[PDB]
């Protein structure tokens, strides 16, 4: 099973896509933790050409405290030599020299592309070295194949096969970062405020900044503007002055053109907005900026993830299974074949270059253009001549999550443009019962994006006490449908309503449950909405918490997380910054396991690493708490190290959502609206309304692969009440790889990597 | 004393700097809390000329929660109106309807000279006034006089009589996060960042930040660069890629001007630094995003303290005193008369204009000149042709504070300029006296600024110990000057080797003390190098804290700051998030004193404010600890609102230094080494080195105006070993206007405001 005798390559190249380090970090020890040897190339297929001093052979300290670090520790250039057989023979002869018949690209499409033609001609190149006398017969039959296992690490998301790239995440970072410097202030004069960002060729960042900031006009290379647009976008600026919005937002990609070749700077609609509305314009251009900073929690998560699978895909490799490019195509991870996607990828550069222009976007995939449709669909409220005697009620239950407001905002929008009748209700189940039902438009959710917390009240209470103020407020209000935003008690509220329609025919209507929780501990999910603001927000506090040691005196540093009896937050925290343990309660320890743990702290204590963080769930075990463990880690520890304890309290709860969050629950929004319109179409029957069977009542997924609808009578049975979280969760292969990564030697044959799918046309 | 039966007016004007909305509401509450009646004016001098609508009372929970807003939720307008005679009668019509003799003008030049103007002409306007029968001859013999007290609010600093002006500080945060977002990532490619500030009349923000990112060339308005500056940049860039320097940073105003009117633009430097070195060159262009975002911690106490000195200039002014700008020369609160300042920013704008082009920079402040030869000295290494027999060694002692690292740079290279054989010892004087000292070069200080912590270790170890060792490393390196950047442990050691010189010939040599710490808790200075970026992380974690609750449970939270027996970090981290309380070892307070608080804290949330927010120093009282306050507030609180906790450990600690921090360590940093050569020269005779006297040991100060050098011996008298703080701390009367914004009725006669100060030529 275990890689031993076998020697893996590790290089990045084209842009450095921050997150790459937790790629390399992951790869590196995945390899040496399976027994194989790991080399790191430096400055990727420009040392792979070179070779020699540019090929080092790495160990467990070589990568360590570079997970936080956006960039690559390894470098990468742009070299011309591998385009070349020339220096793609001496790339082969330096991988030969070593034994690396295993090798892992972390880079771009153009990155892919020349590892595919380099494997493509491995064997040629092979043949071609030892006719010249560089490599002998015997030490080339070995090493016949290259095991090429590929990493998409890009801000562009240009390779057509994958859906999320490392980076992307980091970079919509960086773009929101600075939108919120120019959002959250109070807005005082009328301006414009023109983004430019740095898609040359690909609009995606363009496209998920635009949807994430709410912005009011797009340029992007996939969907240039019709001809006229000049007149269109300063109307529609118009229009936004005379609603009173004081900022408009223009998003311009660097590849922004018309529908002929000519491109469109930033410049240009700086002077066109200027000219025609007077609004004080000025555009920001991010350049460099965007592959700066941190990498972002999900960027270091899906790295280390997509690291390790690469690894583990590079070692169940025969000679015959073809170059794989490791990606997650949703939350499951999955292998793609290099020479399809790079094919896809060749397919819509052709189709971009005037071929099948119109019917280009389509193949950059599903994502890009339903995300273009739901950006223009929520930017601008077209007239819905349609209307329906529908009614739909929205909540927020439980606590405060961000990103419910982005949820809220896309429901009412599409439920509005679905001719239905949107009310909100305040502080949840509370105001269902106490009436406190008011209709919404489209501009009552203006600016919701990007707003933390709930702007409609949250309360946990569940219906049950009150379920006579419920049934007569939905009479009163005429309430057909029901879109709960909420946590645990926002599923267990709706379920009990389900139960209870046996009694009352007015619950007999349609329900949905968008999960929304900083603990990801609702059923029926993978991704609580909220959650990756939570699980960013506290590896930003145990990243600071971590530097403040600064390299000299050595310590360990005991944080407490939140999260309920749901560990997800702990552990996923524990990866992003490298945490040696995050205590758990879905993982049951005693004290033989602290002594375990302390052992190896102090171990590793005494080596070169200097800074330790273990991570404690709030609720992980009734005795062993935060300050147990610290007298245990100090007292152990005496004469190697200090221990610090940090509870972090309501620090992971009241931030801004971050990017994913916004566009996640923006895009779930306008699914349940879809659903419910869908489901309120399908049971509407004998002139009203009546939703008694169980599938009326579903949570939206997420689930593995695509957006679900569980019905919660049926997630009843998978639900753990008394802890309020889920029977079986997804998540937990992923302490194995936080296990891996802090030296525990843990039997991770319960670990299942994604196998090989052939791109979706 | 009070200012009852008048009438105060307050407006901003221009661009909207962050840090308005803080000086707004200390005007409004402070207006209040004297008796005196606040206007809030909206749209400035527009709605002043328009009046009505736009002129309406203030309450003290009109200007609640919007300290940490960035912008003016009172709101800024660009009139034209006010240049004219026609909309100024209008304005001071309106300014007579509500009987508003005070007005506060919070903006930028063209703000405060069109305040001046006003006022110059307040006497004829009512005259015309009264003339054409808009106003009887009674009801302008009152309003007669009209007050204005002026503040500099304004990201451009280009006000001349002023040194430092609200926004500067945080749009400065704005810069350094887009610049940190370059520098801390691993270094890939060969790279150029050139980062455009909206520099298009005023110089300062492109040499602060030039400054503390340590760019390699600075284009600035005040110093055009000299003719072929093209090669010279182009060389100093190559030999930076020589060196191993893998990115430059090119720090390019708007106004960025040749010796010749000629613009030279942020696209002319790329595409030649592209054309002659090639490197991946990207501009990156902030735009409204300096205006952006939260106000720094500086911004917010700085405009609170200047907002209420507004008020009280404005009710202690007579008919006779001139209309005056508070505003903040060092440390020291000063008024200067607005029409001084006008004429000093009317002669340096016609110096710009090819006058005295050469000795503009000097009327711009001595600040400007001294920064950009502090910037020209520490960018690129000049050929010290001047040696000299001296050597000194630089420590690091105590904790680590976030700019000890800027210090350490700026006086190794300061060292080396004088032709000093300049030595670092690590781990401070346990080094010392261990020996671990090492000479250190120019760019072994490379890319030091930005770095958090000491890269030189710390300890807190005080030198009496190991003093035989101290003095024999002292003879062995021959080291003839010491400079310790540190904290109270820095003071408290270079004093015990000032004790011991009558005992240890070795230890006469020149000392200086650079203090370094997060506690502020130093004696000899104002501010410790750090504290700024304690006071900033702390304020953002009670920020995120404090908007957790979302708008809608009504709780209070308890932080708990570091700052040992200093409760500095508390006072002014309570002043910058508004909390209702920090309790501080300084303050002692009872139970009674906490009964008062509980019960007003009770009051204020059953009105419309929900988020409480109390701090408590970790070491302000021995029995009633956070969790002492968590009961009481709780228990007393009960039906009412809720209660948390969140002791702030190192979060407060390993933070990259805030702008402030860096700049501040630069200059202190070379001013110690500039004091040290000037101390040693003098001190030098017989052929060789020795310092006896008190004065030959000093810390460097910024102590009340201008930077001081204490001799430790007389610090000595005002300093509280035990509780390791100065018993006499500046700061204490910072605490009533912590107390007033949180409406607790003290009488503050002990408060001293700044005087009438001329301009200083
Ligand atoms: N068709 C190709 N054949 C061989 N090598 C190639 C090919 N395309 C690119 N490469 C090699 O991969 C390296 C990097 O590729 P590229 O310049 O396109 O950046 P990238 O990988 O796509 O990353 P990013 O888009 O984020 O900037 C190139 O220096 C080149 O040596
Ligand atoms: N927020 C936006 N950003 C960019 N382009 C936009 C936006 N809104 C509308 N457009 C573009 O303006 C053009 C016309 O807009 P509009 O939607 O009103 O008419 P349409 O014929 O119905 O187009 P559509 O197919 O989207 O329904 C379209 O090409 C559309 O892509
Ligand atoms: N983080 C935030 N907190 C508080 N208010 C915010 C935040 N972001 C935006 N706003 C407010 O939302 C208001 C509405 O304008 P906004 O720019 O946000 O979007 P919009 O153009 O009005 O509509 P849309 O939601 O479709 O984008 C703004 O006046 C702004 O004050
Ligand atoms: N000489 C003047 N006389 C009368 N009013 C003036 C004069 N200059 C400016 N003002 C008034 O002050 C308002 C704002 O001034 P200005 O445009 O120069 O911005 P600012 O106050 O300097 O702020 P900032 O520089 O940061 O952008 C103007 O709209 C104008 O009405
Ligand atoms: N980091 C920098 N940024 C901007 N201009 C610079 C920088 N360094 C040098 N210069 C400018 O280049 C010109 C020549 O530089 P240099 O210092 O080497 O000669 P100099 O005659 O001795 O000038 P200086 O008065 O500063 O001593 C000067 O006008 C200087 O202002
Ligand atoms: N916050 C940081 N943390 C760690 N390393 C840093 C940080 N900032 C810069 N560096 C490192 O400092 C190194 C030196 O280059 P840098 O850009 O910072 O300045 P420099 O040009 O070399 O010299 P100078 O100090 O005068 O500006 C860089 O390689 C970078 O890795
Ligand atoms: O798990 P939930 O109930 O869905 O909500 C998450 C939040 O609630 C908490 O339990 C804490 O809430 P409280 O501070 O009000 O007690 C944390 O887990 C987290 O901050
Ligand atoms: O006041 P000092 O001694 O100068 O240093 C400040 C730091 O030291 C502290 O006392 C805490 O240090 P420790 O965590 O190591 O115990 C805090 O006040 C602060 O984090
Ligand atoms: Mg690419
Ligand atoms: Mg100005």
């Amino acid at each position: 099973a275990s890689g031993a005798g076998k020697a893996i390559g590790v290089l990045t190249s084209g842009g450095d896509a921050q997150g790459m380090n937790a790629a390399v970090r992951a790869v590196t020890r995945m390899g040496i933790y399976v027994g194989a040897k790991v080399f790191l190339i430096y400055e990727g297929y420009e040392g792979l050409v070179e070779g020699g001093e540019n090929i080092k052979q790495a160990n467990w300290l070589s990568v360590s405290n570079i997970i936080q670090l956006g960039g690559t520790i390894i470098g990468s250039a742009r070299c011309k030599a591998f385009t070349t057989r020339e220096g793609r023979r001496a790339a082969a002869y330096n991988l030969v020299q070593h034994g690396i018949t295993n090798l892992c690209v972390i880079g771009g499409d153009g990155s892919l592309t020349g590892a595919n033609i380099f494997r493509s001609e491995w064997g040629s190149l092979l043949e071609e070295l030892v006719a010249e006398g560089k490599i002998s017969e015997t030490t080339a039959r070995t090493y016949s194949h290259l095991n090429i296992a590929g990493l998409v690490g890009s801000i562009d998301n240009d390779f057509c096969g994958t859906d999320m790239t490392i980076g992307t995440d980091s970079a919509l970072h960086r773009i929101m970062e600075v939108i919120d410097a120019i959002t959250t202030t109070a807005q005082s004069h009328q301006r414009t405020f023109v983004l430019e960002v740095m898609g040359r060729h690909c609009g995606y960042l363009a496209l998920v900044s635009a949807l994430a900031s709410g912005a009011d006009w797009l340029f992007i290379p996939e969907a240039p503007p019709e001809d006229g647009w000049e007149n269109f976008m300063c109307e529609r600026l118009g229009e936004t002055r005379s609603r009173g919005s004081r900022l408009n937002i223009i998003i311009i990609a660097e590849g922004a053109i018309d529908r002929n070749g000519k491109p469109i700077s930033s410049s240009y609609v700086k002077d066109l907005v200027v000219q025609r509305l007077g609004f004080d314009t000025r555009v920001t251009v991010l350049g460099h900026v965007q592959r700066g900073g941190t990498p972002s929690a999900f960027d270091r998560i899906l790295s280390s993830k997509m690291g390790m699978e690469a690894v583990m895909a590079l070692l169940e490799a025969t000679p015959d299974t073809p170059a794989c490019v490791v990606t997650l195509s949703g939350n499951q991870s999955v292998r793609l074949p290099l020479m399809e996607c790079v094919q896809m990828t060749k397919e819509v550069q052709k189709a971009m270059d005037d071929k099948r222009f119109d019917e280009a976007t389509q193949l950059r995939g599903g994502s890009f253009e339903n995300n273009w449709n739901i950006y223009k669909l929520l930017a601008h409220q077209k007239p819905p001549k349609e209307k329906s005697n529908f009614s739909l009620a929205i909540l927020n239950v439980g606590a405060p999550a961000a990103g419910m407001n982005a949820a809220v905002r896309s429901a009412v929008r599409t439920g509005i443009s679905h001719g239905h009748t949107v009310y909100v209700v305040h502080d949840g189940f509370e105001g269902l019962a106490k009436g406190q039902v008011q209709e919404v438009g489209w501009h009552d959710v203006a600016g919701w994006l990007g707003r933390g917390g709930s702007m409609l009240g949250t309360k946990r209470t569940l219906p049950k006490g009150q379920l006579e103020s419920i049934v007569e407020n939905i009479r009163i209000y005429g309430i057909h449908a029901l879109l709960v935003v909420g946590g645990f008690e926002a599923y267990e509220g709706v379920l009990q309503l389900v139960e209870a329609r046996g009694r009352y025919e007015e619950l007999c209507i349609v329900m949905c449950v968008i999960p929304a929780t900083i603990s990801n501990n609702v059923p029926g999910t993978d991704f609580s909405l909220g959650s990756d603001t939570a699980v960013n927000a506290a590896m930003e506090s145990c990243d600071r918490i971590k530097q403040s040691a600064s390299g000299t005196k050595r310590r360990v540093f005991i944080v407490e997380t939140m999260g309920g009896y749901c560990g997800y937050l702990a552990t996923v925290t524990g990866i992003a910054v490298g945490a040696d343990a995050a205590y758990v309660f879905e993982d049951p320890f005693n004290i033989h396991d602290l002594k375990v743990n302390v052992e190896h702290m102090t171990e590793k204590m005494k080596t070169d690493i200097q800074r330790g963080l273990v991570l404690r769930n709030e609720k992980c075990h009734d005795y062993y708490t935060t300050e147990f463990l610290y007298n245990l880690y100090s007292s152990e520890g005496k004469g190697v190290f200090d221990c610090r304890t940090n509870v972090l309290g309501h620090l992971q709860q009241g931030g801004a959502p971050t990017p994913f969050d916004r566009n996640y629950g923006t895009k779930l929004g306008v699914k349940a609206m879809l659903w419910l319109s869908e489901k309120l179409r399908e049971v509407y029957r004998k002139g009203r309304v009546f939703a008694n069977a169980p599938d009326s009542a579903c949570v939206i997924g997420l689930k593995k692969k695509a957006v679900a609808f569980s019905p919660v009578t049926e997630l009843k049975k998978d639900t753990d009440f008394e802890h309020r979280m889920p029977r079986e969760q997804w998540w937990l292969s992923l302490r194995l790889m936080l296990k891996m990564l802090a030296q525990y030697r843990i039997s991770m044959a319960a670990y299942v990597s994604g196998e090989l799918e052939h791109v979706t046309r």
